[PDB]
Parts: structure tokens; sequence; C-alpha cells
């Protein structure tokens, strides 16, 4: 194959350009996996990145939250027209027991920001924050990307299965996806495999506990595991029917913001997509500001899906195209610009032609 050469030409230069210590790039094509490893999981230890290296997925964790929601919608445990009060008994008749589970999951409450305020930390300050919530935009009309929005979806999904969110992933979702080294909490036996992240001053760091962190950005995984996740997204037919259902649920577009369709967790596009369309989904306009949605008008015949993710120390990108039977995963232990991630992947996936 030329896959190794294409990844070297497009991903490898980025390590020197952004002083990234380590990178794992995976490609899956026609059911065959390719794994490319570069550099170091730990600078101080001179430990090489390899197939056992655990990275922070950041906002790619939202795809797991969405899958978890899809699984609970299919076991009859929740409905996407329901509201959080039906599960968080404590939150009835507040202006937020008026937002649906789908609207939380898809960022359209109309007044929820990217982050909680710093003072919000304990379970008791989170329970308190949602009661005081009040609308601003007409519900359902405006997309603002948001950790609290999908985090609340996550806790509500977990209440429905009667389990804390971490056990829903580690006991139900991850095993159903055949993932063997994916974690919300990395155990002791695996700590030697958890990479250091590196901040913009090249100091070693890992993610800080934060409010509703697990459902919004708290999953850690390996390249083989993410390639399996992509495999399952490219082929849900082979998987247990419960998880198959869950997966198809995350692929359904719910609304448009120009050329971007919002699905559950995933961002969806018409394929082939221009580079600029993919970059727009990660523009300041799209990620950081409110944008008014529209109903899907053009239902694309052939679709592709992506998502970026970051913690302070780590970068992640995942993209797949069902009807070329291909996909790519990039994991780094230092952030690089979202646009760089999206472009390299673009060149590589087009060249496997
Ligand atoms: B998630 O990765 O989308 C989410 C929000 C975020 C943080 C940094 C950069 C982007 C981006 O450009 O798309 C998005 N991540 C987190 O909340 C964890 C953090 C990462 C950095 C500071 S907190």
């Amino acid at each position: 194959q030329e896959i190794k050469k294409l990844v070297d030409q497009n991903f490898k230069p980025l390590l020197e350009k952004y002083d990234v210590p380590g990178m794992a790039v995976g490609v899956i094509q026609n059911n065959k996996k390719y794994e490319m490893y570069y550099g170091l999981q730990s600078v101080q230890d001179k430990k090489a990145v390899n197939s056992n290296t655990i990275f922070e997925l950041g906002s790619v964790s939202k795809l797991f939250t969405a899958t978890a929601g899809g699984y609970a919608k299919n076991k009859g445990k929740i409905s996407f027209d329901d509201t959080p009060g039906k599960y968080w008994k404590e939150l009835k008749n507040t202006p937020i027991d008026q937002v649906n589970l789908l609207q939380l999951a898809t960022y359209t409450s109309g007044n929820l920001a990217l982050q909680f305020p710093d003072e919000v930390q304990t379970d008791q300050q989170v329970l308190t924050f949602f009661k005081d919530w009040k609308p601003k935009n007409p519900i359902g009309e405006y997309r603002q990307y948001s950790n609290p929005s999908i985090g609340l979806f996550g806790k509500v999904v977990a209440l429905s299965m009667n389990k804390p969110f971490d056990q829903v992933l580690e006991k139900t979702i991850f095993p159903a996806l055949g993932l063997k080294h994916s974690y919300v909490n990395v155990p002791k036996t695996q700590m030697q495999n958890y990479a250091f992240g590196y901040n913009q001053e090249n100091q070693p760091i890992r993610v800080n506990p934060g409010p509703l962190d697990a459902p919004a950005y708290g999953v850690k995984s390996t390249l083989p595991d993410m390639l399996s996740f992509i495999h399952a997204n490219l082929n849900p037919q082979k998987y247990p029917t419960d998880i198959q259902r869950a997966i198809n649920e995350t692929h359904q577009g719910r609304y448009q913001v120009n050329t971007m369709y919002q699905a559950l967790g995933w961002e969806e596009f018409s394929y082939p997509a221009t580079l600029q369309t993919l970059l727009d989904s990660n523009s300041e306009q799209i990620v950081m500001k409110p944008n008014k949605v529209t109903a899907i008008s053009k239902e694309p015949s052939v679709k592709m899906y992506h998502k970026t993710g970051s913690t302070s120390g780590f970068g992640t990108y995942v993209v797949f195209i069902p009807k070329e039977n291909i996909g790519l995963v990039m994991l780094t232990n230092k952030r690089i610009p979202n646009e760089e991630r999206i472009k390299a992947a673009y060149v590589v996936l087009n060249a496997i032609k």
C-alpha cells in the first residue's frame, strides 16, 4: 500500500511544525486497519507511542455520550421528546424541564455556553446551576456548542439506565463496541500506558476533574480502540442489535447550519465535501458563537461524518465515509490547530482513490 507513505507525507511534518511529542494515526479501509506511530508518549521517560498508548479524546468523548443515548432510546429507557425532570426528579417546572433530551444533545436550549462557570464544581453546584437557567433565544432555533448541554443529556441518559455515567460506558457501551482499553477512569494497571499531554509551554499535564466532565470530554482511548469504533460506525450490521440501533441513531441528521448537518455527537456532511466545508464546521463562527439553525432541506445521498476534540494537553480527530468504506483517526499529545487536523485527513482519504 501507499497508506503508510501518504500518512508520512501529511501527518508526520506536523510534529516538527507544532513541537508535538507524539502522534498515532490510524486508517481503516475495506476492513483492513493501518496504524502509524510517531514519537513519544512521555518526553521525560523516552517512552515511544505504540498501540498500548492511552490518549485523552476531549470532545470526541461526545460521540460515546451520543451512542449511549442512542442505546437508551432503543432499550425504551428514554425518549428524545422527554425532558430531564422525568429522570432528574429534582428539576421539574424549572425553565429547563421545558427543553427536550434531543435539544440538550444537539446544543439548542438557546442559552447554554461552551463551559460551566469556574465556580461550578460539586454535584450540589451543578444541580443548583440548571434551576436558575432562563431562555434567551427561542428554544430550538439557535445552535451554540456546549459542554453543560450534552453533559446534562449524559447524566439523564445515565439516570435512565440506573447507573452512574462511567459504568454505562465501561460496563455497557465499551464492551458492546468491542473496545478493550477505553476508559472514563484509567485504572492503576494501565497508568504506565497513559500518555502525558503537553501544554503550549511543553509541560506535561493530564485532564483536571470538572463538572459533568465524563460525558462532555472525559474518555481516554488507544489507536486500536478508536479504529474499532470507526469500524463499528462504518458497519453497524455486524454488531449486537442494541448497539447497531444506537449507532444508526447517531448518524441521523437533525438540522442544518449551512453545509453542516448536526447529528447526535457527529457532524454530518454531503460527500464529496470540499475542504472548506469541513473547515467551516470548526470556524469561530460555528464553534464559539450562536447560529440560527434550519431544517434539513437537501437530504444528502452519500454522507461523511467527523468530529474534533481537545483537552488542554491532547488533540483528536475522527472522520469516516460509509460508502468508500474508509475512515481515519488522529491522536496527539499536544493540541494542534483543528484546521491542520482536518486538512491532512482530507488529503489522505482522497488519495486512497
Ligand atoms: B471539545 O474539545 O470541543 C471541548 C471544547 C473545546 C476546547 C478547546 C478547543 C476547542 C475547539 O477549537 O474546537 C473546543 N473541550 C473541553 O472542554 C476540554 C478543554 C480543552 C481545552 C480547554 S478545556
